[PDB]
Order: C-alpha cells, then structure tokens, then sequence
C-alpha cells in the first residue's frame, strides 16, 4: 500500500484472475477443435497478465532506473506480460481469418520488436535515447495496424460472415486500445514524466483489462469460434 | 568441490550428456518422420539439461537471493533448463496422441506459467510471498495433470493400442516425477528450509534424470513412434 | 564515438536498417503464400539485427565482465540478436527443402543450445571455463552444419531444381560465414583477446551484413521461393 499506484495494481490482478477463471469455465467442454484453440489463446491472455500484474502489486515487477539524473521506478514486468500476450492477441486475429503462415510471421515477429525495444526504451539509462526506441517500437506498432487491416486481403472472398463481422470488431477494439499505449508511455514515468505513475498505471490497467478480458469477452462469445458444421 | 552439492550436479551433467549422446546415437538413421520428431524433441530435452547442470556445477547458474535475513543460494539455471524441456516433454506425450493444436497451447501455456512462477518464487526477497508464487505454479502444474488425463477425450476412438499404451506409461511417469518438484522446492533450499541445499540437489538430480532420460528410453525403444506403414 | 568500435556498430545499424527497408518494400504486393512466408523471415532477420545494432551502438547492448582479472568489455546484444535470427535463417533452409518437423525443430534447438551456451561463455567470469562455453556451443553448431548437409537426404527425389539450386548456394554462404563466428569469437575480446575489440566488432558486422542482408539478397532474388503455379 506503500505506493499509490497499488490500488490499480491489485485492482488489475482481481480483473485478470477473475477474467481468466471465468474463460477457463467458458471454456470447459468445447471439443470442436477450432473452438478449442481460441479458448487455449483467449484465457493464457489474462492468466499470464494476472501473474505480471500480481508480481507489480509484490513489488517483483519493479526496478529502479536512472535517467534524467532522478531514480525512476520502472514496472519492467509489463514487457514479459506482453512479451507473451501480444503475439496471442494478434493469433487470435491471425486464426479468425485464416491468415496465412508467411501473415502471422510477419505479426509475431514485428510484436516482439514492438516489445523488446519498448522494454529498452523503458531501461535505457540516456534519457533522449529512450525515445528513439519508442519510435522504433511505435513504427513495429503501426507495421501491425496496418497489417490488421491491408494483409488479408485475399481472404475476403473465403471468409464466412460471422468470421468476418466478429474480425472487425476485435480488429478496431485492438487497433484503438493499442494505439493508447506508446500515448501513455509517452506521457507517463518511462517517457516524459508529465502524468504520474499513479495514473499511468491506472490507465494501462483500464486498457489491459480492455485488450484482454474485454476482448476476450467479444470472442468468446461469438460463433465465429466454432468451424461451421451441419 | 566446494560447495558440498557438487557432486550431484557433476553426475548430472554426466547422466544427462551420456543420456543425449545415446538417443543422438540412437536417432541415426531413423527416416519415418513421426519418429523423427520425437527423436528430436526427446534428445534436445537432456541436452538442454546437460548445458543447465553443467552452467550450475560450475557456479554461473547460481545466484545469492536475501530473504529471511540470510543470503540464500538459489540456482535459477533449473528454470532456464525447465522453461525449454517442460514443454518439450508435453509435446512429445501430446504428439503421442495427436492432440488437438488447442490443448498443444494450453498446455505449453500452462507450462510457462508454472516455470515462469516458479522462478518468480525462487528469486523473490519477501519470504513470505515466495510461497504465494509456489502456490500459483502448483495451480499451473495441476491443470497440466488434470488435461494429460482428462483433455484427450476424443481421441481414443482413433489411438492405435501402441501409441495408447506408450502414451499411459509416460503419462504416469509424467505425473508422479513431476509432482515432487513442488514438493522438493517447498521444504528445501527455495522453500522452508528443511531439507538442506545438498540433499535438495540429490533429490531434482534423479528426479529430473528420470524424467528426461527414464522418460526418453521409454518412449524412444516404443513402436509408438512411427507412423503406421506396411 | 567515445569507444572506436563505433563507427562498425554505427555502419551495422545502417546497412540492417537499410537492407529491412529493402526487403519490406521488395515484399510489398507478393500473394503467393510461399514467397509470403520467405519474405517475412527474412526482412525480420536484418529488422531485429537493427535494433541489436543500435543497443550496442548506444551502449544498452554493451557490459563489463570481471575475468582474466580485468573489467571486460562484452557485447551481450549480439546473442539477443542471434537467438532470433539464426533460427529465422535456418527456417529460410529448411523451408526451402519443405524439411520434415523433426529436422526443423533439430535445428532451431540445436542453434538455441549454441546460442544460449554462446552467451553463457560470454558471461563467464572464470577465464578458462569461458572456452568450456565455446566448444559445447561449437559442437552444436557443427551438429547444425552437419544436418544442412546430410539431414535433407529423402528431399532430393522430390525437389525443383531451382530449389535445389538456391538451397545449395545459400547453404554454401551459411556454412562459409557461421563457420568463422567461433573463430572471431575465439580469437576476440570473448575469448583470447588477441584482436582488439575494434576489430573483433568489424569482423561481426562484415560477417553479421553478409549472413543476413547477403543471404537474404541471394533467397528473395529466386524463383524458389515462389510454389510451383502456371
Ligand atoms: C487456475 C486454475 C483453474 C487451475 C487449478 C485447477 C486444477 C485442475 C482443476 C481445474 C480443471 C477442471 C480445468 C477445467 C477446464 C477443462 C479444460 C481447460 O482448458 C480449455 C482450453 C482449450 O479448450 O485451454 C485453456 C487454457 C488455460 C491455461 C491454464 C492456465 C492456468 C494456470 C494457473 C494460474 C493462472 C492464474 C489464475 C488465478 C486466479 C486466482
Ligand atoms: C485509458 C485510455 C483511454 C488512455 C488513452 C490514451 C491517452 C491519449 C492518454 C490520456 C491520459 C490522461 C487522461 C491522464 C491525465 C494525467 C494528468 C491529468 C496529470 C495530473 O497532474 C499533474 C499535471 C499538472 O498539474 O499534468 C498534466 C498532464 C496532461 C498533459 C494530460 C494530457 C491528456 C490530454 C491532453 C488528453 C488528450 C485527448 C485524447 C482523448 C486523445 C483522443
Ligand atoms: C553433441 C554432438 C554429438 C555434436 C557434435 C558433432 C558434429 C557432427 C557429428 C555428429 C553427427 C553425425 C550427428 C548424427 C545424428 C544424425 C541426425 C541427428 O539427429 C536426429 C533427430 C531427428 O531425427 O534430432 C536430434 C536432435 C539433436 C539436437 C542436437 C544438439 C546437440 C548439440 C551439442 C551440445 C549438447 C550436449 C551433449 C554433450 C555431451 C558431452
Ligand atoms: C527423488 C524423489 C522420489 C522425491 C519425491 C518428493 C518428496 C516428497 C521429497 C522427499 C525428500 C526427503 C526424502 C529428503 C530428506 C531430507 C532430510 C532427511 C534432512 C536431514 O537433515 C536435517 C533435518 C533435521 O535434523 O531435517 C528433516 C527433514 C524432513 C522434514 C524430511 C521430510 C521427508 C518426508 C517426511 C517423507 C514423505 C513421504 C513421501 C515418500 C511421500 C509419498
Ligand atoms: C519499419 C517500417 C517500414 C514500419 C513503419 C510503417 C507503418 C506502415 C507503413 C508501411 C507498410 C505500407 C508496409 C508495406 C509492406 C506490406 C506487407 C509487409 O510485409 C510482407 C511480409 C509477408 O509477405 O512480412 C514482412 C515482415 C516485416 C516485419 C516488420 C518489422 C518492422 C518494424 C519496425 C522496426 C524495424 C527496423 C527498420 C528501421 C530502419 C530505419
Ligand atoms: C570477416 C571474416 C572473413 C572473418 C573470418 C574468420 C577468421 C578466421 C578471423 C580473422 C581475423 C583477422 C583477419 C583479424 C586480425 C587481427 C589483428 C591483425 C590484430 C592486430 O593488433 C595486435 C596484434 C599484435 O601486434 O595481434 C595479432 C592478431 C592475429 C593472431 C591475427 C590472426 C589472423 C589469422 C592468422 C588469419 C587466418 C587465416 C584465415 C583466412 C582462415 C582461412
Ligand atoms: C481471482 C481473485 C480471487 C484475485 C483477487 C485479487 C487479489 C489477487 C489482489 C487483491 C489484494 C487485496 C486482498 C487487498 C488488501 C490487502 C490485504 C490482504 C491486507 C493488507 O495488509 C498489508 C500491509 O502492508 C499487506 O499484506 C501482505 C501481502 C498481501 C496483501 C498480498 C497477497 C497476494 C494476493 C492476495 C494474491 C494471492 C494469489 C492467489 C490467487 C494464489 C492461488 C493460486 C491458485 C489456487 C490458482
Ligand atoms: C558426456 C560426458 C563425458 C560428461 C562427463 C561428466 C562431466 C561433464 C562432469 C564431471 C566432472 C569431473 C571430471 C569430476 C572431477 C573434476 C576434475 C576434472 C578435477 C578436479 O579439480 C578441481 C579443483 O577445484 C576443478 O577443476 C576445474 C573445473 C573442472 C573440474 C570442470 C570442467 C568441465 C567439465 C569436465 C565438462 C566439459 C564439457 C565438455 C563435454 C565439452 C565438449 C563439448 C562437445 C565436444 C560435445
Ligand atoms: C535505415 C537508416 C536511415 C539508418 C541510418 C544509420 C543510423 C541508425 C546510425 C548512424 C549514426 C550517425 C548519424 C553517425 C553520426 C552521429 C551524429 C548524429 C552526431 C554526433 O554527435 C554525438 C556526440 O557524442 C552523438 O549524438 C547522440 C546520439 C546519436 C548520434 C544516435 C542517434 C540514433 C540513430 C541515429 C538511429 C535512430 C533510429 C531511427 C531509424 C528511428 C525511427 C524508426 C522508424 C521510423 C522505422
Ligand atoms: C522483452 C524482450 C526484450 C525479450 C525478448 C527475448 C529475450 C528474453 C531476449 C534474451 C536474449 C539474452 C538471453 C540476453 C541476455 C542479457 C544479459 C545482460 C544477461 C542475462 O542474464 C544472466 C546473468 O546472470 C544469465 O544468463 C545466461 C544463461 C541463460 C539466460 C540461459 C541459457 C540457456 C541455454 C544455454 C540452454 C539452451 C536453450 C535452448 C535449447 C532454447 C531453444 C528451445 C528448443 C529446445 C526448441
Ligand atoms: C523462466 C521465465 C520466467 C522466463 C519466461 C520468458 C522470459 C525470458 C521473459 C522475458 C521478458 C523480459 C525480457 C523481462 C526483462 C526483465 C528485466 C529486469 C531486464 C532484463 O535485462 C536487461 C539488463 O541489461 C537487458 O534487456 C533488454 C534487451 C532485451 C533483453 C533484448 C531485446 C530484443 C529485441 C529488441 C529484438 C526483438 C526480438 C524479437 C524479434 C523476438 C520475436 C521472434 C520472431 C522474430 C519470430
Ligand atoms: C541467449 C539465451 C541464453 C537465452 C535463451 C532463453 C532465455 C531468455 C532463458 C530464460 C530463463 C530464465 C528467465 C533465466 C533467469 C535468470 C536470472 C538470473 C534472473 C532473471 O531476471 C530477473 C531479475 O529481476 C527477473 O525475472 C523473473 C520474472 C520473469 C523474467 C518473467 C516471468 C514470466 C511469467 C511468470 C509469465 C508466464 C510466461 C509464459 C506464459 C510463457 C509461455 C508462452 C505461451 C503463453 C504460449
Ligand atoms: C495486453 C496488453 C496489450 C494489448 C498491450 C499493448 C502494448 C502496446 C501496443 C505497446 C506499445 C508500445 C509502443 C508502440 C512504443 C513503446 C512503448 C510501448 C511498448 C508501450
Ligand atoms: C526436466 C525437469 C522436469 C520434468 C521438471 C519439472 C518441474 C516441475 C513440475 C516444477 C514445478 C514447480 C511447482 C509446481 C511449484 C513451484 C516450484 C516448481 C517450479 C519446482
Ligand atoms: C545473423 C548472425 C549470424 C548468422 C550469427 C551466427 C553466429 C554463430 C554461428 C555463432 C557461433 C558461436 C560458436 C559456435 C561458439 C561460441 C561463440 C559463438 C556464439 C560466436
């Protein structure tokens, strides 16, 4: 409780635990395999999340950097989250449209550019640099986006309409939520440090829970999940 | 020779580099590719072992963790070898029985989580919370049993008598050897503290000895392994 | 500029920046899923070398390890870099030969064994343990030259000729210039610390250029990598 920002830190662990426990009972009894896929990728999203949000709460999930001559409090354990749960987050975009092989390595790789040089960025030492891996992590960012929307495009023709209505809305739940994140580390205690840590992880734990249970919620609940079958 | 786990780290660095060379060996010629792929998976598994046991002998897969007061010698090179041989020994059970691509991820997943939480614990400094992330990874390793039991439901119809019974024995290998790691890292050196750090090493020697290379002999000398063919 | 390898790590930096560019552009419009999977490989391979590139240029990528008595400078990014990369340029292989999953998934552990154990010397603060590294990780990567040679041996009834004929050219290139990273490493501030550090990241950045953005030049100029359509 010793710092402010344990309130949004707890907070997210309770809506990750419960999101993950709440898909895993969804998810008990689906046997059609295309099904069952999803399920595995939707509830690993928020079980792994509820981990690094917990090791936040614990203190594990936070280091001391030095920048800007001042030691900045830097949860670290964010990236390892999303190390893992971006990639399946775009997977579960990648298999509702059937994406292609080449489509999803394309998706997987430029995501863990994405991370891996927002996770410099977040532990470089030389302030100004810190933004020059936020670019590099924001250009692997908007890669994606546009990926998400102009790479599957031989797919329209053999895609059933509940695939294709159930696609579009995730895909514009991930490209607003995730265009968020490089705007709040910007401002926050990574970037410029214009809003405080204690809001700025109250604003990632609202997108988190957004891009993870609400997402996963939108998926779960859809029939685009099941293969069509008589 | 100085610190007095020495000894069961130099013979499993031995156990494991005999154990990989003999399935390398072993694997020579084999031209089925369903045979090949276990080949593969069940020679990388001591192999890996092998540069994990030997990076602990030597000391650099050792760190010193304060909790408790003490400086309490932890060696995290154990997760590094588990993060990469746990999932790989899952493939090979899942292979086995031609699991659906949904339970592959869950239980790879899963398995992530439970190493991922368990190195968590091993290097947390509160004492007390060490064991709040044994907890949750003995939750990971419980799901992976409850599936390697109940999740291939489906496929018994179509298991050829071989692959079931290969598949039964390495599964009761699986749960019994892996079910005493918590317990070994609860009452020992990670843990309470009960049983001391040259005793505990003894025990994940043989321990890990025969899930890897126990296990391997017994799959790999199976007919299990290779496609049906005339 | 304060340490006179700068000027390689900055060349690096540029050459893999500029031949990603190269080969997103080139990729841009291919449909053929094949060509789809050999271009995302291989623009990621010189993308992720740009940012190791980069780290080490501004000196994220850059520690100081104690052996020999001394404060040593390591550049630990490369084996970031190569973890990624040197899988992804041996998928471009095996892919190439439509290679079965067991030899894939020899190659990619085998190269995470050398890569890994790569870094494990590299870290190692007792000098002659560090070459106990290098010749577990050089083994490896003989296994890995080994397999490109006589592990394809069922794949020669039924490869197109110009498959067989970049696969053999490319294999060529990755033998040749793999080969002398021991050598370099060996010989440079990892190892006997014969040749200084300048040219030790020289000799790296010609190799590094040529491996990625050489090899890559040489796959997405072929027909191979297009399937066979009329
Ligand atoms: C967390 C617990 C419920 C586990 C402990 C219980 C044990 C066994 C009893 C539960 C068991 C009956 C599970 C029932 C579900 C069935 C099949 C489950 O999963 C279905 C799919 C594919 O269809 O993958 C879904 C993929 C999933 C991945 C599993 C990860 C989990 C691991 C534990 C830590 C997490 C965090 C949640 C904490 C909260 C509090
Ligand atoms: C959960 C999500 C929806 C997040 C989406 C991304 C997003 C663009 C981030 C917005 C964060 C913002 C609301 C938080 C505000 C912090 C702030 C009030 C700090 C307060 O305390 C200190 C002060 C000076 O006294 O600094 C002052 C700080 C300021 C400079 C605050 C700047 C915020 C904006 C000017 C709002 C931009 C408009 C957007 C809605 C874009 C569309
Ligand atoms: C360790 C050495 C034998 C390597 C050095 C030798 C070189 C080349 C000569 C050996 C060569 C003829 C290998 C013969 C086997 C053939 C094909 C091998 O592998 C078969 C399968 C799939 O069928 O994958 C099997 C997957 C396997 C993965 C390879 C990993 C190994 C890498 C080296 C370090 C290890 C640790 C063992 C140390 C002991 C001492
Ligand atoms: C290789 C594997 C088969 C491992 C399987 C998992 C397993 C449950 C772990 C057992 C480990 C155990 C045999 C090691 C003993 C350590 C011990 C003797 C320490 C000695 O020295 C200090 C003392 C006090 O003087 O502490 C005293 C320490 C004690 C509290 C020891 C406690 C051990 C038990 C009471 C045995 C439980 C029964 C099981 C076989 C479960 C079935
Ligand atoms: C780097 C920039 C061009 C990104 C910013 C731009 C944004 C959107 C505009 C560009 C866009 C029109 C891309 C056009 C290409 C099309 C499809 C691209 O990719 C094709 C394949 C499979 O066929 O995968 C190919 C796999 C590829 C993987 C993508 C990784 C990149 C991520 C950014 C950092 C890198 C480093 C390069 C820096 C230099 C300077
Ligand atoms: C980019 C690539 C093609 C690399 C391929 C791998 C390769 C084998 C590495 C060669 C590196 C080499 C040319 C660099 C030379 C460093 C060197 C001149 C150092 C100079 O400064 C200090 C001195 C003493 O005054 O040490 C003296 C240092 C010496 C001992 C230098 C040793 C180099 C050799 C004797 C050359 C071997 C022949 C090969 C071409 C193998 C075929
Ligand atoms: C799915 C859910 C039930 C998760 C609920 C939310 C929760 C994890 C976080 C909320 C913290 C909350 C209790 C706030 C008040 C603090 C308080 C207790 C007293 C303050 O008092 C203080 C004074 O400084 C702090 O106490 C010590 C630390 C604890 C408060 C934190 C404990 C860790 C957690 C509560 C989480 C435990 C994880 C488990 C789910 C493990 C089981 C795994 C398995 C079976 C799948
Ligand atoms: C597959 C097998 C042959 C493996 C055999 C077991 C072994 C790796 C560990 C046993 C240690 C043992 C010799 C005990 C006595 C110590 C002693 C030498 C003297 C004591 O004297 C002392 C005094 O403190 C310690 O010596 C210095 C360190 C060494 C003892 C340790 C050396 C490392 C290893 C012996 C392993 C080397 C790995 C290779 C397989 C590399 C090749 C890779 C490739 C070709 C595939
Ligand atoms: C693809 C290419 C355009 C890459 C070009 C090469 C380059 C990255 C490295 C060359 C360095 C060079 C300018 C040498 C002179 C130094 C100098 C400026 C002055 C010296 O002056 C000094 C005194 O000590 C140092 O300056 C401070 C640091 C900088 C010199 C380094 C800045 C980082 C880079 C220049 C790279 C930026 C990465 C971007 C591509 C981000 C955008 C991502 C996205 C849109 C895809
Ligand atoms: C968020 C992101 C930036 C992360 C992206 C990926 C990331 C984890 C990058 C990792 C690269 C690297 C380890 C960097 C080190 C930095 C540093 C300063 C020191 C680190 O930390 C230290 C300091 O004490 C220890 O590291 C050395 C040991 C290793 C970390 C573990 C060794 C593993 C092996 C030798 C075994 C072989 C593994 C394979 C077989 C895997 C293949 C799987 C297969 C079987 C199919
Ligand atoms: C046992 C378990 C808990 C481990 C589970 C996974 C694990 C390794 C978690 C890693 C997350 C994370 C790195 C945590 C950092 C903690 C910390 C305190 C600091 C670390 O350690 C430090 C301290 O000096 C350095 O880290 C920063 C650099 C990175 C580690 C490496 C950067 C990688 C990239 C920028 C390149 C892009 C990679 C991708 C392209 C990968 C995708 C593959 C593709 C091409 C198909
Ligand atoms: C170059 C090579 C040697 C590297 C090869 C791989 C490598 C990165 C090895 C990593 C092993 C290990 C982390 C070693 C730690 C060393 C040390 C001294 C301390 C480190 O560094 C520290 C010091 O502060 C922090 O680490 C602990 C936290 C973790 C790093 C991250 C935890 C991850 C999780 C708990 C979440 C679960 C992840 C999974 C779900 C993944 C599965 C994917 C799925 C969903 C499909
Ligand atoms: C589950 C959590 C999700 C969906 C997180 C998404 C994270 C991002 C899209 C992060 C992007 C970043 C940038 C583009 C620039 C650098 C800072 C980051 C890593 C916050
Ligand atoms: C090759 C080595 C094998 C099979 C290792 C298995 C390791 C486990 C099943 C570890 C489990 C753990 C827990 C469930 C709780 C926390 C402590 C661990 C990581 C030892
Ligand atoms: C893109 C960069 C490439 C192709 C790098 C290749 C790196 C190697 C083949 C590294 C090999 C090593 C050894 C065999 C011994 C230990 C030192 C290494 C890691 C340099």
């Amino acid at each position: 409780t010793g710092r402010p920002e344990w309130i949004w830190l707890a907070l997210g662990t309770a809506l990750m635990g419960l999101g993950t426990l709440y898909f895993l009972v969804k998810g008990m009894g689906v046997s059609d395999p295309d099904a069952k896929k999803f399920y595995a990728i939707t509830t690993l999203v928020p079980a792994i999340a509820f981990t690094m949000y917990l090791s936040m709460l614990l203190g594990y999930g936070l280091t001391m950097v030095p920048f800007g001559g001042e030691q900045n409090p830097i949860y670290w354990a964010r990236y390892a989250d999303w190390l893992f749960t971006t990639p399946l987050l775009l997977l579960d975009l990648a298999l509702l449209v059937d994406a292609d092989q080449g489509t999803i390595l394309a998706l997987v790789g430029a995501d863990g550019i994405m991370i891996g040089t927002g996770l410099v960025g977040a532990l470089t030492k030389v302030y100004s640099y810190r933004f020059v891996w936020w670019a590099i992590s924001t250009a692997a960012m908007l890669y994606i986006l546009y990926v998400l929307f102009f790479g599957f495009t031989s797919k329209a023709e053999s895609m059933r309409p509940e695939v294709a209505s159930t696609f579009k809305v995730l895909r514009n739940v991930t490209v607003v939520l995730w265009s968020a994140y490089p705007v709040v580390w910007l401002i926050g205690s990574e970037g410029a440090g214009i809003v405080p840590l204690n809001i700025e992880t109250l604003l990632f734990m609202v997108l988190d829970v957004s891009a993870k249970v609400g997402f996963g919620l939108i998926l779960l609940r859809s029939r685009a999940i099941f293969g069509e079958a008589e």
